């Protein structure tokens, strides 16, 4: 039972960026798929663990050719531990993408957050979810 | 035991759509290298939940140049969930890829399908597999 | 307890491939982040399966522009079970993906390996990470 913690979110239209969103440079979902024991924070698009353990997390941020190439990082209560990377180009959207597992401490904060460039045209399609592996 | 639910499937050859994919566009995995709970139908290329819970998807369909650019969709009881995309180029095999968890309920259904595009000259590489994170 | 088993290691530098590197194609991972069982040998960059189950794995190698395209293979006891691609061009930073479930015995042995290409100009912010879905 608290045992059982997951979430999903994506990315929903092709919706410019928010004014907030620029200040932050944080990656948001508009759609909440999953959630169970409700530890995303939605308006903030931020996992907040709610117990010692190992979660696993994944994401993958799509942008449109947009003048800019991309990096996207991960961040742990604002450090980034892993990164992706996306290029510039008008053949296809186009991913970054990666995952891992981390320990993380009860409060310990998980969001994404956009190092390189940017996402006007939209980040339509783009996904982010995590899932406690078990509690330690 | 009835909560340990896996699958894993690969595409082993660089053999081309048979007919009934062109009219499907589900994208078929010929070898199979986990089905724990047997829950995985590998003619349809789809899995059917067992029972109500939380479920972890990832993809990675690998193209090579075929003049197409492909959208690839995780489609739960005909709607799609995610997307991901791959471009058309003769440099190197490209791959579209994502993942997410989603609630299923008993009997529903999860597969691939190719929304845009096509896997002419084969899609070898390609690999789907999901497991059930915790029932509900 | 003893099915508690998880490990996720990065790639933290841009530093060039070692001589046994070179030779074994194995790719190696300085920093790891997770190793809950101590069951990923680092020097190795393998991951030792502890006992019978269902094992997830995930990996993202990224690359810069280095005259070379790459394959890169999930090695299982030196079998390769699923393989990822990139190209090379000097647009971005650019990765190969990709992640799979299987059935690992005690002792079975998982590790990446270069089948085609290089990684001469760094593979920093590459990642790879598993963990036990269950026992079987
Ligand atoms: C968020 O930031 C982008 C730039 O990153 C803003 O769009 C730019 O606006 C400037 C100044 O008006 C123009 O010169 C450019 O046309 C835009 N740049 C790009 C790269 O598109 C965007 O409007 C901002 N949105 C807000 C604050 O809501
Ligand atoms: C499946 O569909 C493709 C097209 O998506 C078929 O290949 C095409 O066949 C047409 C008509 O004969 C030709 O004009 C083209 O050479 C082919 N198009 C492409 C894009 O390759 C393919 O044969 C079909 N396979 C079946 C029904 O088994
Ligand atoms: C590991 O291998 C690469 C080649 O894969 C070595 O770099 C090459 O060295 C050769 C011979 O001296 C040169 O002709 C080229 O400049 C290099 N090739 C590439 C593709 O960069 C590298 O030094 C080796 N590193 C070791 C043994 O530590």
């Amino acid at each position: 039972g608290s045992a059982k913690v997951a979430f999903s979110a994506i990315r929903s239209t092709n919706h410019e960026p928010s004014e907030m969103s620029n200040r932050t440079m944080i990656i948001y979902f508009d759609q909440v798929l999953v959630n169970i024991g409700n530890n995303f924070d939605s308006e903030r698009s931020t996992f907040i663990a709610p117990r010692k353990g190992i979660y696993s997390f994944n994401f993958h941020v799509v942008k449109v050719y947009n003048r800019q190439t991309i990096q996207v990082s991960l961040m742990l209560n604002g450090w980034p531990v892993i990164s992706a990377f996306a290029g510039d180009q008008d053949v296809t959207r186009e991913a970054a993408s990666n995952g891992v597992l981390i320990q993380m401490e009860k409060g310990d904060r998980a969001y994404l957050k956009l190092e390189r460039g940017n996402l006007m045209g939209g980040w339509k399609y783009s996904t982010f979810s995590g899932f406690l592996v078990f509690p330690l």
